[PDB]
């Protein structure tokens, strides 16, 4: 059976929720038994987001295969069960890097290498690579139509539509239909001007997704249908919602998936959105409420912790607990003290690099441990837990990571090559999914309810096994290990209601439907702490 | 004093002669005592033309510093005395390569790298690097305004004009004003639509250069002046000409250089175009005529030998000889025989790579030597001369280059590392200007009238010094050497009216005003041969 | 029965021959037995060309129904037998007049009247009115796509194509593919940019008609086919031709009519162009040559006499005579005398208004009559012939028209209301087709071979019947009359080889295939005169 492509573009503004719209539609199509995947084309020149700052870009999402990707692939995995890889995200940078590699090598046989056809060919090849073997492929084009940065992507998908044909390709264009107080109506003029930009570069939209702060009435949808020459049922209202989990239902209620299946001649049963209806019900009917402090160094952009924030929400769903997430700057802990950590039912220290704000995170880990406040440390969160325990229980003065203090006496965290003890004696970037072995009688062995788990890494600095035994003797427990080097993956403080810290990023395998054993356990502990007060 | 920039763009069609127009204007400004330079921005993705085929792109021009550049830099050096370097030519490929290098390295400090401002910043930086330190910098933008490939270049120069100001920047736009038989007039409508494209990307043209197959009358120039909102004296007619040497005079006669000097507030004397008037006079008043056969493997695109064709014309000027250049396919010599080399007053075998057509060039060199027909071999032309002499005089059976027959018994041409004799015994890409030492009592020592010369290389395969002495004993003379390895640069056949072959590319230092000693000597010999018949 | 529409647009330049191309294609379709018509949409604000000067816009063409139309309707009637009416030509001025009339009287029921939908609706209504009841309707859109003046027309026909559908509508776009000497090739870049402007206003061309001064090769046509996403058979080469009569054959040979009949599902036999082949043959093979002087007051624009020039050519075809048309300014006859009328085989005085140059035409008529030089007078040409005969034979001194000298003693030409005799005693704009009664034994009765004819008028001033009988008695013969007032339509001078003058415009009923009895007779007399000299 022929692979079908839905090209997802945006007009008027960038922040239309193209990713959430594509992911929500993919969820409906998957619920009709279709094999669906999603792909993100980013017009930035960065070869990948591995270099990009969290406070500039948002979180770097990590796929099972260890690709560093746009946080949109987090949306994709949280809406469909089709696993994302390197093939589901590429940048203009990646395209030019690969064309330049081929050109300098001599693969173009002395030809003049051109934006058309060579850059556009490279784009089409990567879309086909990610798409072929699926029933429906949703291809999200980053940027706003009319901008120069996305012109090669738009010319590439235009060519694909000509080659493949209108029987197996659709153009789904998101647009802003803004409300004006003065007119007391939503305005289609920006959609008119955006669609004109699309037409000028040879793309006719099949579907209009009308974004607004309210319902786009039938009268306005009728206007858009006429000026775009599309059926009225191909013009969809997507108002601002309190919950993205409702979007699949909102799109299905307007028959969007029916129109797509008709256009692609797909005979498949009606979408059963029971799993999404259940998530919505859970969210709408909490039994109790908690306040969880997230203490990190990137809080100035919450999207720096996108998957962690969603993982905490999923933890809420599974416990019927409403989670109030309080973003706390770890540097404020360094200046103002532990005063700002008061009135928290639990504390989460997420991932990060560089020494800025790390001492505040160590103080935060100490506060949580000493005051029996539920604690979850992720990557850097595990480091500061180990450092806290090394310093203040195992009596290892000024214990630190070689990342922060390279020549510290007790490098309890360090690169495998840097591993040394306090006497200077020695022995004779991990990305993606890896198996972790859980230790018998550990909290995580119970929570995960399995002897082995698979979680995703994005880190280079490990627990120093040369200084580990001393910290173990001081009472800290190793709950998880991995590989031949038996690298520490999970640590637990036993004399504590709930204290867990892991090297891997569990937030990347959390979904609203399936939740996550660790976050479910964490939020449950937060609820139990709140009740005890 | 502030550096002034003239941005040279083209509309309607690619082949307007933007390079020749920029070069011709530069010649006028240089003749007014101004320090002028020219720069070419190519929108192709090739990092440089080093990979690009001659039959696709045209000749690879080599600057003194050994940069492989667009043939436009040949136009530039043939019109102004300001020496070109790597700084006078760059591609989109070069820009992206440098931005990606910086990005992967981490110079953007975790920022999202964007077409604007990061690609445009990289373009502006390279324009400033090539421009600063000159009175006037002409910046030629490759492509046709309205195409996506040149949009980043156009946004970059738009920003430069805002920053620098209209006191020290001008937009000079070439346009096609085509004649229609039906209307019996030249048509400004394409100029109207092209200027609209310029305005849409934020550029207002200051000067319109109107290209046509005839004069653009004052009435039509008046129409263009009004719709562009420029003075009538800023609208220039540049009709098709029989000689590009006339273009400086044609532009000066319409006061283009006066307008530029007024806009840039440059107080400089009137242009004395006597040197160009003399070139025009020489060209228009030849005394005799010759037919010179150019026997190569890229004749399907004459621009493959652009600088060689111009060098032969310059040889004509200095001798008052009209040169009829007959392009002959060396593969036709292999199939049809030496029949197709009849009625030639001289034979030139130019540069090339790969074995295709080389045996035809060896046969051509043999024909010229045996029939006492003046011969000039350039690079590959020298190889086939050495091979011919090795085989047919020094009795070295099947003598060849390791490039063509790697395991041949007599590798008379080979890489320095491959150098071996006929017994297999051994000893215990050159680009740009290098000094060559000329041998006493050689033809070239007389022609160049100096013991040392500087010429430009583009080759990797050398004369094998291990097999050289045997060929010397057979009567071939070494006329030029270079470096510590004493690599053979020039060879001569003594018992011949004029037989010279060189490793370097003398065509790259030939100009219409100064000519070239070697090409002047070659065309003189062609004339003397013609008279003898 | 469903009516099919071919929308004919032009890009790059105005003077593509959109009318000749539309008319030529119509001729092929008519030769397949199809009922075809053509209409011209003119973007000028003139309600009609009734006001527009001959020396600015060219001849006012008169249809049977007495509409004053664009000279393109002359092309239409010379290529197809379908009669043009007021319905086959309208301007922007007509459309705005239509809408303003409806608005002021209150047909829009207090609605805001808008370019869309009210102006576009008015355009569509007139296109349907002219089109319905035909197999194929060719709709020529005046102007160049990308200009603001034609935007409402282009939006109107865009809407029609959506309503009617691609099964019964086609967009045929003429484009300029200009030759550049520099590249030695025709350039598709203007077509690329023109088609983008078409796409931007929501029109995708089906057929590309490629205009150039030479054949557009298959390689360039293939390039255009790909970038336009049309079949290669939908890209047509239409080079400059020496005869417009060849264009139907040239379009047929590339199968354009086959493609149109396929797209519209029209099963019709092959085009029989035998009549066009005959016209081409006749034109190419003249037996003899004649010089015919056209003495008028609008010669500064030949298009002022478009249909008269074509009628003289058609006279040539039917006699196998090459007609050298010498345009002579009648004012030069006034200043330089009858010297400038020497070396003419025949004299034609065409239509005109106002006194400027009329005395020169009267002198011209006298010269032709006295020297027995074949004479054909049309409208004003009949007036001056009557004035000549009145003055110089009937001895009516200073005889004139009331248009020129209102108070003249002998107003031999005057409005019916002004009719008076020499003593001042009294009795008691004609547009379109009218029956004229031909007098027995007259030359015109013999040539037309019918007692009655139908010819078209555009005049105000009649022959004064009160002064007629005195001119008749002096030898002049009335050859044709019309109406109840027995108005003089044709006069003849008996003692002369060929002297005819008519009130009506016979040039409007002349075609290359059928010729015209008066013009055929006139050119025959010119050849017979040339033989005698
Ligand atoms: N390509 C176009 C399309 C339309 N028009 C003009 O546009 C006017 C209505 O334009 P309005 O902003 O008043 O109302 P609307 O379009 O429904 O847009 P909105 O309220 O939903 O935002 C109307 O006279 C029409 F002539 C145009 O000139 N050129
Ligand atoms: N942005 C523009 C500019 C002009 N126009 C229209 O353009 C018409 C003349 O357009 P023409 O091709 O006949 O003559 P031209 O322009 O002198 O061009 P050319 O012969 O030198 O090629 C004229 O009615 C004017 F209304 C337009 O609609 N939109
Ligand atoms: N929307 C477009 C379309 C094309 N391009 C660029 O256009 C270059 C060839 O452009 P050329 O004038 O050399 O050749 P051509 O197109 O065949 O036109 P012609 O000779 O028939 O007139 C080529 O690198 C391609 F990348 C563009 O940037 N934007």
């Amino acid at each position: 059976m022929t692979t079908n492509y839905i090209f997802v573009t945006g007009g008027v503004v960038s922040s239309l929720g193209k990713g959430i719209a594509a992911a929500s539609l993919a969820a409906i199509l998957e619920a009709r038994g279709l094999n669906v995947t999603i792909m993100k084309l980013d017009p930035y020149i960065n070869v990948d987001p591995g270099t990009m700052s969290p406070i500039q870009h948002g979180e770097v999402f990590v796929t099972e295969d260890g690709a560093e990707t746009d946080l949109d692939l987090g949306h994709y995995e949280r809406f469909i069960r089709t696993k994302m890889s390197r093939r589901n995200n590429f940048t203009t940078g990646r395209i030019y890097s690969d064309v330049l590699r081929k050109e300098r090598r001599g693969d173009y046989l002395g030809a003049t290498v051109q934006v058309i056809p060579h850059i556009t060919n490279a784009i089409k090849e990567r879309v086909l690579e990610g798409g072929e073997g699926h029933d429906v492929v949703l291809v999200e084009i980053g940027g706003t139509v009319g901008d120069i940065e996305s012109l090669p992507f738009l010319e590439a998908i235009r060519q694909m539509a000509v080659e493949i044909g209108r029987e197996h390709t659709l153009f789904m264009h998101l647009t802003l239909v803004p409300y004006m107080a003065a007119s007391g109506e939503v305005k289609t003029k920006p959609t008119q001007h955006s669609v004109k930009e699309l037409l000028s570069i040879g793309i006719q939209p099949d579907i209009l997704i009308c974004r607004s702060d309210r319902a786009v009435p039938a009268n306005e949808r009728a206007k858009i249908a006429l000026f775009c020459n599309v059926p009225e049922k191909a013009v969809i209202s997507l108002k601002d919602v309190d919950s993205i989990y409702k979007i699949p239902g909102l799109l299905k209620s307007q028959g969007l998936d029916d129109y797509i299946c008709k256009r692609f001649s797909l005979n498949c049963p009606e979408a059963n959105l029971s799993e999404w209806e259940q998530v919505i019900f859970e969210e709408a009917n909490p039994v109790s409420e908690v306040t969880i402090g997230m203490v990190g160094k990137y809080i100035e952009l919450p999207d720096a912790y996108k998957s962690v924030i969603e993982a905490l929400k999923h933890g809420g769903l599974k416990n019927r607990v409403s989670v109030n997430i309080k973003l706390i700057d770890s540097q404020d802990v360094e200046t103002r003290g532990v005063e700002i950590l008061k009135g928290l039912d639990a504390i989460l220290v997420p991932g990060g690099f560089g020494y800025r704000g790390v001492e505040g995170m160590i103080t935060t880990a100490r506060f949580a441990r000493e005051n029996n406040i539920p604690y979850l440390g992720i990557c850097l969160g595990m480091q500061v837990a180990l450092i806290d325990y090394a310093r203040h229980v195992a009596n290892m003065e000024n214990a630190n990571s070689t990342e922060f203090v390279p020549d510290c006496k007790y490098p309890v965290v360090a690169l495998i090559t840097e591993w040394r003890d306090e006497n200077g004696n020695v022995e004779v970037m991990r990305l993606g999914a890896q198996q972790c072995q859980l230790v018998d009688d550990s909290l995580v062995r119970q929570l995960y309810n399995a002897p082995t788990i698979v979680e995703r890494h994005r880190h280079r600095y490990e627990v120093n096994n040369m200084l580990l035994k001393q910290i173990e003797d001081a009472g800290l427990r190793v709950a998880g290990r991995s590989g031949d080097d038996q690298l520490v993956e999970i640590i637990e403080v036993p004399n504590h209601p709930w204290f867990v810290a892991c090297q891997f990023h569990p937030e990347f395998t959390s979904t609203p439907r399936d939740g996550h054993p660790l976050f479910a356990g964490f939020v449950k502990a937060a609820s139990e702490f709140q009740k005890r007060q």
